[PDB]
């Protein structure tokens, strides 16, 4: 048969690194 | 034939950008 | 039929905290 539907999106990424001084 | 099952979940998103100065 | 393709990537992370 035909392929199933696409899976769900992943979760959100982690916070970025601290900013420069 | 019947369509297949849903796909695997997406991967986690990328890390965020650097914070402000 | 075969399983569907994997999902799309998640949301971009939040910006980082202010620098020193």
């Amino acid at each position: 048969g035909p392929p199933g539907p696409p899976g769900f999106p992943g979760e959100r990424g982690p916070p970025g690194p601290p900013g420069p001084p």
